[PDB]
């Protein structure tokens, strides 16, 4: 996150980290047995680690659950980041409590202005690298789909939409690849793309979750 603010432990109660030995992916926990993530987050030997702020220091409220399974969306294309969702079960089903919840799947698409809260590890410079040790916040607006396909064009599919800020100064960045994208109670969006961080004319692109919630539904009823 560039240009965000700290959360604050636990106060994003959903956040997981996708690890593998480092932080390599954030992810939402949509229920007791499921993480939402990035397709292009998918790898092998991935543990789940719930209740995290300071990724690098155990402080008391962790839970590391192994990923038993892991489902990219069968439609996802590497070469144009469509359909960038992926489906993580959890090994054994994760204890949860008021630091560790899950977040609601919308009923409905969010329209442009909504106003959401995209959180991470990822890198917070728009120039160079370097992670923060606790998880970081930013409230950033659903962009038009006209100004998202004016910023983008050729690449906005219909499950894609932009979120942040033109000026610049405020977005996500590498690292929080999967993470969540909250409105007003609902997972609305997954970090997926963008054209480098912060940068002018250049804001985040998201998965759009509303399309995908008869598919998470009936795949993790399959599973
Ligand atoms: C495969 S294609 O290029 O032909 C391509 C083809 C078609 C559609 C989309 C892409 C595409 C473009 C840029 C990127 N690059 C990034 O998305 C990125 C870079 C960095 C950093 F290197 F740090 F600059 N961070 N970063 C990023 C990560 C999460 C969220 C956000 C949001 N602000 C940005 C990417 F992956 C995919
Ligand atoms: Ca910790």
């Amino acid at each position: 996150i560039v240009g965000g603010y700290t959360c604050g432990a636990n106060t994003v109660p959903y956040q997981v980290s996708l690890n593998s030995g480092y932080h390599f992916c954030g992810g939402s926990l949509i229920n007791s047995q499921w993480v939402v993530s990035a397709a292009h987050c998918y790898k092998s030997g991935i543990q789940v680690r719930l209740g995290e702020d300071n990724i690098n220091v155990v402080e008391g409220n962790e839970q590391f659950i192994s990923a038993s399974k892991s489902i990219v969306h069968p439609s996802y294309n590497s070469n144009t980041l469509n359909n960038d969702i992926m489906l993580i079960k959890l090994k054994s089903a994760a204890s949860l409590n008021s630091r560790v919840a899950s977040i609601s799947l919308p009923t409905s698409c969010a329209s442009a202005g909504t106003q959401c809260l995209i959180s991470g590890w990822g890198n917070t410079k728009s120039s160079g690298t370097s992670y923060p040790d606790v998880l970081k916040c930013l409230k950033a607006p659903i962009l038009s789909d006209s100004s998202c396909k004016s910023a983008y064009p050729g690449q906005i599919t219909s499950n894609m939409f932009c979120a942040g800020y033109l000026e610049g100064g405020k977005d996500s960045c590498q690292g929080d690849s999967g993470g969540p994208v909250v409105c007003s109670g609902k997972l609305q969006g997954i970090v997926s793309w963008g054209s480098g961080c912060a940068q002018k004319n250049k804001p985040g692109v998201y998965t759009k979750v509303c399309n995908y919630v008869s598919w998470i539904k009936q795949t993790i009823a399959s599973n």
